[PDB]
């Protein structure tokens, strides 16, 4: 009930600028606030460079246990996996699962190097219908989070779509998806954001981001009690490039979603 007035008022509360996308998938009814505006995905983007990976598993069967080279010069602002395997490798698996689930940046550049570069992850969107979604650079400038600056940006409703699509439609095959499924659902940096405002006893699986400008924001595929599945894009963004995070909006932004159902 008044999900826009409440939205608008947590925006202004909070300073930044605030986009929501909603997919509830019980009656493919959605909740849009700046729906189509552009945000920074920062670590979100991480999301779409797994599914690409996962898809060219489906023709190369044995991608995802080849070894990748880490060297030291390779690691960049945030490493917590790659830097246990410095000077050694790590399977496409691995890096897709450190990547999704700690957030790993060297992880992530392995990913959009397996690609070909940035633009092979936007390929992979443009194949599954993503019209929106761009990646412009690697690890870690694609955080710059600049306002008005269209790199390494998607909006709410184009990315709650493709997250549909990945998690519960038919962009990838049957054991992909279960695969992109399974990692999402082992994230071990979401409790703060999305899942902070939703019922215990519900499942979540999201892919958080963070970046300069305060950009706070968290993807995610929630399997509520007893009802069909949700989708839902939580991006905010600020007017200070020094700004501290804000997962406390993002929580009461699905808070709000989660009582208008
Ligand atoms: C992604 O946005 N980043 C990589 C890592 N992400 O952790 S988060 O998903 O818990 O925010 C650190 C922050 C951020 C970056 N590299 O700036």
């Amino acid at each position: 009930s008044a999900v826009q007035q409440k939205l608008a008022a947590l925006e202004k509360s909070s300073g930044g600028r605030l986009g929501v996308a909603l997919i509830d998938t019980a009656d493919n009814t959605q909740v849009l606030y700046r729906g189509d505006e552009r945000f920074p995905m920062c670590s979100t983007s991480k999301v779409m460079a797994a599914a690409a990976v996962l898809k060219q598993s489906e023709t190369q069967k044995q991608l995802l246990n080849q070894p990748v080279e880490i060297k030291p010069a390779d690691l960049v602002n945030y490493n917590p996996i790659a830097e246990k395997h410095v000077n050694g490798t790590m399977t496409l698996a691995e890096l897709s699962a450190a990547a999704l689930q700690y957030s790993d940046n060297t992880a992530m550049n392995k990913l959009i190097a397996q690609l070909g570069g940035p633009g092979g992850v936007t390929a992979f969107a443009r194949a599954i219908g993503d019209e929106t979604f761009r990646l412009d650079r690697t690890e870690p400038t694609l955080n710059t989070a600049i306002p008005g600056d269209p790199r390494d940006t998607t909006t709410p409703r184009a990315m709650a779509q493709t997250l549909r699509q990945l998690t519960l439609g038919h962009a990838l095959g049957e054991t992909q998806r279960a695969q992109l499924v399974t990692w999402l659902k082992g994230n071990t940096t979401g409790a703060a954001s999305i899942r902070a405002g939703l019922p215990t006893s519900w499942t979540v699986g999201d892919k958080t981001g963070s970046g300069d400008y305060g950009t706070t924001n968290d993807i995610a595929v929630i399997w509520p009690q007893g009802r069909a599945p949700l989708v839902l894009v939580t991006y905010f963004t600020q007017p200070q490039q020094n700004a501290e995070s804000r997962r406390d909006v993002l929580a009461s932004a699905a808070r709000i979603i989660a009582e208008g159902l």
